[PDB]
């Protein structure tokens, strides 16, 4: 594990840089596919995976990867931070500055993070006992990120998108 | 598109936050799989997607998504910055502080970004003319992220990984 202050800071910045590059490429791949460039989209997705490898490598060097129970905990804290601190404030700020678009994206994220924090809490209770959670599939709204396990509402409670549009993980 | 300075800054911060959460979850998912928790891995992957939706929303709100040619340009500039500026410096600093692990992770990323920059350049020249790129498959080394198109090398020149370890994108 890296211990020197400056190098740790640099690896942290590189992890953030790699994460954003990976994210942009997933976004670009989707856009390229919609524009009629399937091979360019394929290129973006592959490189996005390469950035995942870079990010994971820095992540491990910082010694931030642990066992599932500990990983779920990192998740619980991050989600909880976004629910109680970050998004409420960013949302209130956007409201205050009249940026309706930002008011919407932060509202979208916030409601979903509330669900994430809870699912991770339930999951840890299991993992911590050496047990896997019992879930068949997960629904994710492609519009606002609303998340549902096993059973989904007919329409997204946040944006109202029909269930037919939810991305399914099974 | 969001214009106010503070809200714009907050959305850029949220984009970074969502990107890193997305990444940590993809990393945690692979770990959960390796530890024997396939359902928890499923949850991590599903939620990773939800964070992609959130980041995509902020990114679009910030007005950073354009047509494929322009998106490739953003990629070219990002990769070039990492190749010419960021990684050579972080790598040198890591070496100077004797953090061998970081020397390795920054070197792995560096060699790969050099390839990425060139590939996006090639792709853009085609996209500019309304043409897709002529690539059938893309191989990615799961160890260092080394990237090769159409054919995988006998062994990864960067980390030494055998050809059979490459992840294929077709
Ligand atoms: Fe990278
Ligand atoms: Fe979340
Ligand atoms: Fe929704
Ligand atoms: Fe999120
Ligand atoms: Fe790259
Ligand atoms: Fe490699
Ligand atoms: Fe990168």
């Amino acid at each position: 594990v890296v211990k020197r202050t400056m190098t740790k800071k640099f690896l942290e910045e590189a992890f953030a840089g790699e994460s954003m590059a990976h994210m942009r490429y997933l976004i670009f791949a989707e856009k390229a596919e919609q524009e009629g460039f399937p091979n360019i989209a394929k290129l973006f997705r592959a490189i996005a995976y390469a950035e995942f490898v870079h990010a994971k490598n820095h992540f491990i060097a910082l010694g931030k990867l642990g066992k599932t129970p500990e990983n779920l905990q990192m998740g619980i804290e991050g989600e909880t931070f976004e629910v109680e601190e970050m998004y409420p404030v960013y949302n209130k700020a956007a409201e205050f500055q009249g940026e309706k678009e930002a008011v919407r994206t932060t509202h979208y994220a916030l409601e979903a993070e509330k669900i994430h924090a809870e699912l991770y809490r339930k999951a840890k209770e299991k993992a911590e006992k050496g047990e896997d959670i019992e879930i068949k599939k997960v629904y994710i709204c492609p519009i606002c990120g609303y998340t549902a396990v096993d059973e989904a509402p007919e329409y997204c409670p946040v944006c109202g998108a029909p269930k037919e549009k939810f991305v399914v993980f099974e």
